[PDB]
């Protein structure tokens, strides 16, 4: 039924759906480990049904480990493309990139989902160039009892100053977390990527909103994108929708662009 090649990274696999010659990824568990962001990861994407979100296409037992079967992205994370071709991205490679992300994010934001987690290791891309979302295992479900989530949850550098505070917060979130994904892809690393993760976050709600290291490198649409999505009210904070309309992104260039890019890192 699946025809195992290569590992690309329990641990995850290459293969070919013998059925109809499509390429799937195969991440294998072993059943007697902590399934607990599996299961939650597995759970939200079998609710998605989006061209910009990893999908999800079954599971099976086999000899006490768990085969979970999910769509095929060979250009590999962001995060992995700048680590192997040694450059960061330029401005018009991250517009586009950016642009399908917030598709995304717009999907599952009208879906009650906040990813939680978004950064340039969780945004992946297959080998046409299409950005899809990854790695729901710590997403939260706002439902008609409870319009906030409230756990304090996601990694340091990216999260959100709100979902550190102990009030409740909702999608907007990851909005702030896309514009320190933004710095990382034109910077190769977050704001205050040099410091300790546990010293950073207690300093995410206090200082000012991060700006870019060098800002004479960047245009007034790059850097105008990057001010409203670290905007620290959570409430003036602009959503995906409207983010799409932004100069920055509306004029994003096809996935064509991102040709050059692909190639050369596979």
């Amino acid at each position: 039924v699946f025809d195992v090649l290569e590992k690309l990274g329990g641990s995850v696999y290459k293969a070919i759906h013998k059925e109809t010659g499509q390429i799937v990824a195969i991440k294998q568990v072993p059943v007697e480990s902590d399934l607990q962001e599996i299961i939650k990861e597995i759970s939200i994407m079998q609710q998605c049904d989006s061209p910009h979100v990893v999908k999800y296409y079954g599971s099976y037992f086999k000899n006490t480990d768990l085969w979970i079967v999910m769509e095929y992205c060979g250009a590999g994370s962001v995060s992995d493309i700048i680590r192997l071709r040694n450059k960061t991205l330029t401005e018009d490679e991250i517009a586009t990139i950016l642009q399908s992300t917030l598709k995304g994010l717009e999907y599952l934001h009208f879906m009650r989902k906040i990813h939680r987690d978004i950064k340039a290791g969780n945004i992946l891309l297959n080998t046409e160039g299409h950005a899809k979302l990854a790695d729901f295992g710590v997403a939260g479900q706002l439902t008609d009892t409870m319009a906030k989530r409230n756990t304090v949850i996601g990694t340091p550098f990216w999260m959100a100053p709100e979902v550190i505070q102990e009030i409740g917060y909702n999608c907007v979130a990851d909005i702030w977390s896309l514009g320190i994904t933004a710095i990382e892809m034109a910077e190769g690393k977050p704001p205050y990527a040099d410091i300790h993760p546990m010293r950073a976050i207690f300093m995410i709600p206090t200082n000012p909103p991060p700006t870019f290291r060098k800002p004479e490198l960047w245009s007034d649409n790059f850097t105008d994108f990057v001010k409203q999505c670290l905007v620290k009210s959570p409430e003036q904070r602009a959503t995906a929708t409207q983010l799409l309309q932004h100069p920055f992104v509306r004029s994003a260039k096809g996935v064509s662009i991102l040709r050059d890019l692909i190639n050369e890192a596979m």
